[PDB]
């Protein structure tokens, strides 16, 4: 997989944002992972989380995957770093999402996701506590 350049617009929730990329505003989802809605238990924890990551980012980067680059509602699916560090990772790490939504063409980070959820599901972080 590869990086590409891409700059905040707007933070939305823990697993949304909306980022310019290759000149064109476009909201997206994160892949592999599943933040509570805003609405439930540690969904403003998520929210705010991720909302802090992209917001202090100097540098924020798109990495697709090996299958499609857009679901059903017109929004990209990308793994998203912040200054090198893989926000959906950090959820998953921090118990803010569970792995989730692993498609067969999309599944590249698969086995490092459920790493990092094994350990906040150890350490009983957040969702897991
Ligand atoms: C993360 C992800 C979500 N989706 C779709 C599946 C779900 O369909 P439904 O809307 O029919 O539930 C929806 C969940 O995303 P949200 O968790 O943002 O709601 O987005 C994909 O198609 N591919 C993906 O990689
Ligand atoms: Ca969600």
């Amino acid at each position: 997989l590869h990086k590409e350049p891409a700059t905040l617009i707007k933070a939305i929730d823990g697993d949304t944002v909306k980022l310019m990329y290759k000149g064109q505003p476009m909201t997206f989802r994160l892949l592999l992972v599943d933040t509570p809605e805003f609405n439930e238990k540690y969904g403003p924890e998520a929210s705010a989380f991720t909302k802090k990551m992209v917001e202090n980012a100097k540098k924020i980067e798109v990495e697709f995957d090996k299958g499609q680059r857009t679901d059903k509602y017109g929004r990209g699916l990308a793994y998203i770093y912040a200054d090198g560090k893989m926000v959906n990772e950090a959820l998953v790490r921090q118990g803010l999402a569970k792995v989730a939504y692993v498609y067969k063409g999309n599944n590249t980070h698969e086995q490092l996701l459920r790493k990092a959820e094994a350990q906040a599901k150890k350490e009983k972080l957040n969702i897991w506590s």
